[PDB]
DNA sequence: CGGCAAATACTG
DNA sequence: CAGTAT
DNA sequence: GCCG
């Protein structure tokens, strides 16, 4: 589990994401058996383990060491370093080892940066930092009055790992919409100009504001006064008719959301944040090639119960 | 062999 | 489009 | 990596 871990990361860092997630499914099962692995038979016997899994379990519960992580790459580390910058990802990170860049320091002075991954390089320690739910909470009410300062009628929700309860929160994800189906539209830069003028947003990452049909605008924020550190934003304005499953979608988790749309799919349907479809025409590799027809989704328990699913409070969807 | 924990939104 | 992000 |  602990050794087991250090690897699968090495592999996510590295690119291998399928690799990565066998070895995350493996962990997550030893970390649910009713009794320790004791035995290669009985490793074996667990659903997402394999000899080859079970080969390296029955290595560290036996030799205490598992050979494996003692010939990992030393690049992994800074492999990690760099893709830790918003914006950089396992290819840029590679890139940036090849030509022999090492720290942090050797990125700032030396590596051609993006306009993302300059700012993630400015707020380095800050995007690591997860915020205390009540700060998240203060963030929403931020955006939510800018909003329904112009438009009393705008609905805003905190969504991710918010709803679903958690204790803290990597960044805060808000979902604007509005009930009479219309007044969504471009409010976007409406949104944005009120949130600046207070000074509120500090940096912007991801907000195509040339286009009137934006979706969603990822940046940076920081609430006023002593002690506040720069938290990351994540917001999205949907149309009404859309609303269940674009919170179903902005709710997560990301695992939840995967596992939820892959059982759609088993059954020849499709699922969004813009929509649940059926009907849906696949080929021989998974991929899609019909579009299908799009079901009506009013809340989110329709969504589960089209799909043949029992509904799940968003705490219960924090996989 | 090859799909799996998906399907879609910006950037340049 | 490739890369990165949700 | 797992599994059909
Ligand atoms: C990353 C990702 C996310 N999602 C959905 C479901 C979650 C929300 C918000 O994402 P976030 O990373 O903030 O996650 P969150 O749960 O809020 O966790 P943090 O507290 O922000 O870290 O978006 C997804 O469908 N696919 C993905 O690959
Ligand atoms: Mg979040
Ligand atoms: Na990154």
């Amino acid at each position: 589990t602990e050794k087991l871990e250090v690897l699968a990361k090495a592999y996510s860092v590295q690119g291998d994401k399928w690799r990565a997630l066998g070895y995350a499914k493996a962990i997550n099962a030893l970390k649910s058996f009713h009794k320790p692995v004791t035995s290669y038979q009985e490793a074996c016997s667990i659903p997402g383990i394999g000899k080859r899994m079970a080969e390296k379990i029955i290595e560290i519960l036996e030799s205490g060491h598992l050979r494996k992580l003692d010939h990992i790459s030393e690049s992994v580390p800074v492999l990690e370093l760099f893709s830790n910058i918003w914006g950089a990802g396992t290819k840029t990170a590679q890139m940036w080892y090849q030509q022999g860049f090492r720290s942090l320091e050797d990125i700032r002075s030396q590596a051609s940066l993006t306009t993302q991954q300059a700012i993630g390089l400015k707020h380095y320690s800050d995007f690591l930092e997860r915020m205390p739910r009540e700060e998240a909470t203060e963030i929403e009410q931020t955006v939510q009055k800018a909003a329904q300062a112009f438009n009393s009628g705008l609905l805003c929700v905190a969504c991710g790992s918010y709803r679903r309860g958690k204790a803290t929160c990597g960044d805060v994800d808000v979902l604007i919409t509005h009930p009479d189906g219309r007044s969504h539209r471009g409010i976007f830069s409406r949104l944005l100009d009120s949130l600046r003028q207070e000074g509120f947003l500090t940096d912007d990452l991801v907000s195509q504001e040339e286009n009137g049909q934006q979706q969603k605008y990822l940046g940076v924020c920081r609430l006023p006064g002593p002690g506040r550190r720069h938290r990351r934003l994540d917001i999205i304005v949907v149309p009404y008719s859309e609303f269940a499953c674009a919170l179903l979608y902005f709710t997560g988790s990301a695992h939840f959301n995967r596992s939820m749309r892959a059982l759609a799919k088993t059954k020849g349907m499709s699922l969004s944040e813009h929509a649940l479809s059926t009907a849906v025409v696949r080929n021989t590799h998974g991929a899609k090639v019909g579009p299908g027809r799009v079901l009506p989704t009013p809340t989110e328990k329709d969504v589960f119960r089209l799909l043949g699913l029992p509904y799940r409070e968003p705490a219960e969807r924090d996989w």
